[PDB]
C-alpha cells in the first residue's frame, strides 16, 4: 500500500482481541499500536469483521500486523507498489495476441503462430457483401478470455478502457515499457509509439477488419466447437465470422472515435482511418435506428453469446465519443434528441452490456457539448460515486459490492465501480472517491472474504488454475489477469455442485474456487483486466 493513503487491515473473527501492533519486519520494532474497531457482521460473506487502522504510519518498509496470537503476512508500504501489477496487467494483452508467434522471456510464455486460418475465416451467413462461406481476413486481435474466440463487444470496450488509462496519465505511459517480445509490432515500435498504444493498436487493427462496407460490424470470430486445453496453434479447425449487431457496431464506433483522438498525435493517417470508420458505423446506425442482433443457429456452439438485443447505451457512447473527437455540434443535437435520459442520470459501471458511462465521460469532456447538459452529466456521475462511497464506507471489507452483486464478473464490476469513482473524481475532485477506488484494488489483491487475489501473479493467494487454455496447455504463469470473481449464481459444473450441495449454503462473497473448470468464477477475460489497468494507472508511481 501507499504512504499517503488510508491503511486498514481487515480481520475476520478475532472478536476477543482489543489492540493490534504494526511491526517493522527488518527491526522487529513496533512502529504503531492501536485499538481495533468494533466487530461488525458482513452480510455478503457471513464474516464478523473488524479493522486495524494505521493510516498515520507512512514510512516505507515491510511490515506485519499482530493481533493476539497471530501475525499477518508481510506487506509493503511504498510509493512504487502498484507499478509492477500495472505493467503485468497491461502486458498481459500482448500475451493474448492472436495470429502471431510469441516468445516472451519475462514469463516464459511461448507459442507458434495461431489461428492463421482467420485470414480466410468464413462468413457464417449470406449478406449483401459476401456469400455464405466466403472468406474474410479477420486475423489479429486478442484472444478474448480463456478461449481463443475474438468478440467485438469486449474487444471494443477493453480497448476503450485501456485508451482511457492512456488519457488519464499520458506521461506515465510514455515512459513505461511493456517489454514487448521480439517480432511484434515492428513498424509501430520503430515509429516510437508508446508501448501501451502499440498494444491497443493490435486490437483496433482487428476491430477495423470486422467492419463491412456499409459500416455495420460483425459480432465475433470463432470455431464451431470449443477447443480443449490446447495451445492456440493446435486449434486448427475452421474459423468463422458470426453475427451482426447494432450494439457492437456502436461500440466499434466509440472505440474507433476514441482511437482517432488518441492516435492523432502519433499517426495522422491511422487516426483518420479510425475516425472515418467510426463515422461509417455511426451513419449505418443513424440509417438503421432499430436494434439488431443477428442469430444464426449454431453460432454459439464454440464461443460465447455476448447477446444484447437493445443498444441505446452503446449508440449514445458512439455519438458522444464522436462529439468529443470531432467537435461537430450536430452530434450534440442528435444526443439531446434521442438520449436525453443518459444526460440526466442512469450512470452505471462500464461493461460490454452497458457503455452508458463511456458515453457520459465522452460528453462531459466534449468541448462542443451543451454546458448545462455537461453539468447534468457531472451530477449523474457524482450521485453514482456518492452511492458507491456510502456502500463501501459501511462495508467491513470496504467493498463497493453488495450481496446481490456476486454475479458472473463481480471482480470486473468492483473495478468498473472503482473506475466510475475515478471518473467522478476527475470532474468533481473528492478524496473519498480516490480512497474508495483504491480500496477496490486492495480488495482485488486479496483483502476480501475469499482470501485470494482475483489477479494472477499477485497476492499471498491468487488463481493458479485459471480457466485459460494457454496457461493450462503451457503450464506457464501469466501474471496480471483478472478472473471473473465470486459468483453465487453458478454457471459451471464445479460451482453448480458446490452451490447446490453446500449446507449451510455458501455465502456469496465466498462463491469462488481456483479450479481449471470453474469458468463461472475463475476465467480471466480482456474486459475484466481492462478496468483494473485503468484503476491501477491512477496509483502507479511515475518513474
Ligand atoms: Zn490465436
Amino acid at each position: 500500500m501507499l504512504p499517503e493513503f488510508p491503511k486498514i487491515a481487515v480481520v475476520a473473527g478475532s472478536e476477543a482481541e482489543s489492540v493490534f501492533r504494526v511491526v517493522d519486519i527488518g527491526t522487529g520494532d513496533v512502529v504503531y499500536e492501536g485499538r481495533l474497531s468494533d466487530s461488525v457482521y458482513d452480510d455478503a460473506s457471513g464474516d464478523t469483521v473488524r479493522h486495524a487502522d494505521f493510516g498515520e504510519w507512512k514510512r516505507p518498509g515491510s511490515y506485519s500486523v499482530t493481533v493476539g496470537r497471530s501475525s499477518s503476512a508481510p506487506f509493503r508500504i511504498g510509493n512504487d507498489v502498484y507499478r509492477a501489477p500495472l505493467i503485468q496487467a497491461a502486458r498481459s494483452y500482448t500475451l493474448a495476441r492472436c495470429g502471431v508467434a510469441i516468445d516472451d522471456p519475462v514469463t516464459g510464455l511461448r507459442h507458434d503462430v495461431c489461428h492463421a486460418q482467420d485470414k480466410q475465416a468464413m462468413l457464417f451467413f449470406e449478406d449483401p457483401f459476401h456469400r455464405q462461406g466466403d472468406p474474410i481476413d479477420v486475423s489479429g486481435g486478442w484472444h478474448d478470455a480463456g478461449d481463443y474466440g475474438k468478440y467485438v463487444p469486449t474487444g471494443a470496450v477493453a480497448a476503450a478502457q485501456l485508451m482511457l488509462a492512456w488519457e488519464m496519465r499520458p506521461e506515465l505511459w510514455r515512459s513505461l515499457s511493456l517489454s514487448l517480445p521480439a517480432g511484434l509490432s515492428e513498424p509501430e515500435r520503430r515509429a516510437g509509439l508508446p508501448d501501451l498504444l502499440v498494444e491497443i493498436k493490435y486490437e483496433l487493427d482487428w476491430l477495423l477488419r470486422m467492419q463491412r462496407p456499409d459500416g455495420a460490424v460483425y459480432l465475433k470470430v470463432a470455431g464451431g466447437a470449443w477447443p480443449g486445453y490446447i495451445r492456440p496453434e493446435e486449434d486448427t479447425a475452421d474459423r468463422y465470422v458470426f453475427g451482426l449487431s447494432t450494439y457492437g457496431t456502436a461500440q466499434f464506433a466509440g472505440a474507433a472515435a476514441m482511437g482517432a483522438r488518441v492516435y492523432a498525435p502519433f499517426l495522422p493517417d491511422y487516426a483518420r482511418k479510425l475516425l472515418d470508420a467510426a463515422i461509417r458505423a455511426q451513419r449505418y446506425l443513424e440509417q438503421h435506428p432499430d436494434p439488431e442482433f443477428r442469430y444464426d443457429e449454431g453460432q454459439n456452439n464454440g464461443s460465447g453469446p455476448y447477446e444484447k438485443r437493445t443498444d441505446r447505451e452503446e449508440r449514445f457512447w458512439a455519438a458522444a465519443e464522436l462529439l468529443r473527437t470531432t467537435d461537430d455540434a450536430r452530434y450534440d443535437a442528435y444526443i439531446r434528441e434521442h438520449f436525453s435520459d443518459f444526460l440526466e442520470g442512469k450512470t452505471s459501471a462500464v461493461f460490454w452490456g452497458n457503455t452508458v458511462l463511456l458515453g457520459q465521460w465522452a460528453y462531459v469532456n466534449a468541448e462542443r457539448a451543451d454546458a448545462d447538459h455537461k453539468a447534468s452529466v457531472r451530477a449523474s456521475l457524482t450521485a453514482y460515486a456518492d452511492e458507491l462511497v456510502r456502500w463501501a464506507s459501511a462495508n467491513g471489507y470496504r467493498s463497493v459490492l453488495r450481496p446481490t452483486d456476486y454475479f458472473w464478473g463481480s471482480a470486473r464490476e468492483a473495478m468498473g465501480r472503482a473506475q466510475a469513482l475515478l471518473l467522478a473524481d476527475a470532474v468533481a475532485p473528492n478524496r473519498a472517491y480516490l480512497e474508495t477506488a483504491l480500496d477496490q484494488a486492495h480488495w482485488l489483491f486479496g483483502r476480501n472474504a475469499a482470501g485470494t487475489s482475483f489477479m494472477t501473479g499477485i497476492g499471498m493467494h491468487s488463481p493458479q488454475k485459471p480457466h485459460h487454455r494457454l496457461v493450462a496447455s503451457t503450464q506457464t504463469l501469466i501474471p496480471g489477469l483478472v478472473v471473473g470473481g465470486p459468483n453465487a449464481q453458478g454457471g459451471d459444473p464445479i460451482m453448480d455442485r458446490l452451490l447446490r450441495e453446500s449446507d449451510p449454503r455458501v455465502f456469496p462473497a465466498k462463491a469462488y474456487v481456483d479450479d481449471w473448470e470453474a469458468y463461472s468464477v475463475n476465467e480471466p477475460a480482456i474486459d475484466y483486466t481492462a478496468p483494473a489497468v485503468f484503476v491501477l494507472t491512477r496509483f502507479a508511481e511515475d518513474r
